[PDB]
């Protein structure tokens, strides 16, 4: 039978049994060495055993087209097209950056019809101005994610093809897919919808803004790089200095999170060159008058860590990260509102940060580590090293911790989220699950609001739901960053102008926080 491997795919590659792209960063699928075949680890356990062995439009699984194309280069029509590599897989487009011929497998942007506004038509002189006019036959425009809310509004991508006749032939191919899918009846499985919140208009301090919380479904605090921390109240459309105006001059903040059962905003403060933790009660938020209280010997510190799900609810800690250790302060009563509880030795530079379930979490470089807040001491790797399948971590020189989630539904189960893939373990370390998470591109921010992942590049947003395992949706935006911690309230230009966009999870009956109706 097959010697199967995990194997880093190098070029766009179909597996061998269901015949979709093995996307991804790395160890991208199974490849078998005897017989040359490769193939998702999901779809292997369906292969037939012996080893040389002699688009679905139910489940939405195929590769359909493999072809080449011209495409604007970053920045617009007028300084030219460039080839590239199109796949369309699993009613998906698939662009690929390529060189006449080496085609890596990253795929640089992801166009789904799944999308509610997906479109892909001919074009006019008057919506490619820049065009020479003898090649307004040859383009054709695919249209995505629509910014709802908004003050165009949608996702556009030109594609030159050769010929006009190659033209057609994309347009009438690329439409005869969206209806075999939507024919097909599939569930929709997208989770956001992105709703604009603010514009330059609306919030023209939007261009220095660093990040956010929620307070509630009424206001948000809005960390500046020179200007402190705001609360904005939506509704009352009301700016108002957390801690009064003397504390918020000339004040850089870098992430704020909020506790709401302690009352407390703790903050990464400062240029690079004094960065250090602030913590302030939160009814600092009225505007009144209230220093925001310096949390002692956290200069040089690179994250921050809240706790949330503290046992039974208590006060619980946060943690503040520097170079080689931790130190974990206990939240409390007394006028400062915390104390310095322990300071943690770290066996490397701490990449990814978080208190949960009364357990801290610090990820490096391969790996992933906890240590028991409850009942103090006791150092816990999340990987098993006798587990032989989970063995390659020690010989990565390339990954990233970037956060890790306890998976929703299965309380004995952490999904570890690297820069190049997601891996499941279980408590005692071992793997849990055999197929990886993989990533169409390589990422730029990581952000995750239960059940969803969001792995956010240059053209788009991904989701991931970490309890199936499963690439739900395809956002497509230019250039978004994460503002809050859970990247719902985040950043991206609409029209090279930036605004402030919610991810709104469609499976709640109201936004996240109220929005402003955009007439
Ligand atoms: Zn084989
Ligand atoms: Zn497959």
């Amino acid at each position: 039978g097959h010697n199967f491997e995990r194997m880093k795919i190098k070029t766009p590659t179909k597996c061998g049994h269901c015949t979709s792209i093995l996307i991804g960063l790395d160890r991208q699928g199974l490849f078998c060495q005897s017989c040359q075949y490769a193939c998702h680890v999901s779809c292997a356990e369906r292969v037939s055993q012996s080893c040389p062995v002699p688009i679905d439009p139910t489940r939405g699984v195929g590769t359909a087209y493999e072809g080449l194309v011209k495409t604007p280069r970053a920045g617009g029509v007028r300084k030219g097209w460039q080839t590239a590599y199109v796949v369309v897989c699993d009613f998906k487009l698939y662009l690929y950056d390529c060189t006449v011929q080496d085609v890596k497998n990253e795929i640089r942007l992801v166009l789904d019809m799944r999308d509610p506004d997906f479109t892909v038509c001919g074009v006019s002189e008057a919506d490619v101005i820049h065009a020479q006019k003898g090649d307004i036959p040859k383009i054709f425009r695919v249209t995505t994610t629509q910014i709802l809310n908004s003050s165009s509004s949608k996702f556009y991508t030109l594609f030159m093809a050769e010929t006009e006749e190659e033209k057609r032939k994309w347009v009438v191919a690329l439409s005869e897919l969206k209806t075999l899918l939507r024919r097909s009846k599939l569930a929709d499985r997208k989770a956001f919808l992105v709703k604009e919140v603010f514009d330059v208009t609306t919030l023209p301090s939007i261009r220095v803004a660093q990040c956010c919380a929620i307070i509630d479904r009424s206001k948000i605090v809005i960390g500046f790089s020179d200007h402190g921390l705001y609360c904005i109240e939506i509704s009352r459309q009301l700016l108002i200095p957390v801690g009064g105006e003397k504390e918020n001059k000339q004040r850089c903040v870098e992430t704020v999170e909020y506790d709401e059962a302690e009352q407390l905003l703790m903050m990464i403060v400062g240029p690079a060159k004094d960065r250090h933790v602030r913590i302030v009660p939160s009814a600092a938020l009225d505007g009144r008058d209230l220093k925001w209280i310096k949390v002692n010997d956290t200069k040089g510190c690179h994250l921050l860590a809240v706790g949330t799900n503290n046992p039974g609810g208590r006060a619980g800690f946060f943690a503040v990260a520097f170079k080689k250790s931790v130190t974990i302060f206990q939240i409390d009563r007394s006028e400062k509102r915390h104390k310095k509880w322990k300071d943690l030795a770290m066996p490397g530079t701490p990449q990814s940060i978080a208190i949960f379930n009364g357990r801290l979490y610090v990820g490096f470089s391969h790996s992933f580590r906890s240590w028991s807040l409850v009942g103090v001491l006791q150092h816990i790797s999340l990987v098993n090293m006798e587990d032989t399948s989970l063995q390659f971590l020690n010989q990565q020189t390339s990954y990233e911790a970037k956060l890790i989630v306890n998976v929703p539904g299965s309380p004995d189960e952490y999904l570890l989220v690297f820069n190049m893939i997601g891996l499941y373990v279980n408590e005692m370390g071992r793997r849990s699950r055999l197929p990886e998470v993989m990533f169409p591109t390589q990422a730029k921010y990581f952000a995750y609001h239960e059940p969803y992942l969001c792995v956010f590049s240059e053209n788009e947003v991904d989701i991931f739901n970490v309890t199936l395992a499963e690439w739900v949706q395809t956002i497509n935006l230019r250039s978004a960053k994460p503002l809050s911690g859970d990247g719902i309230l985040s950043t991206c230009l609409c029209n090279d102008s930036p605004i402030f966009v919610l991810l709104q999870n469609v499976l709640q009956d109201q936004d996240s926080i109220e929005v402003p109706v955009n007439l």
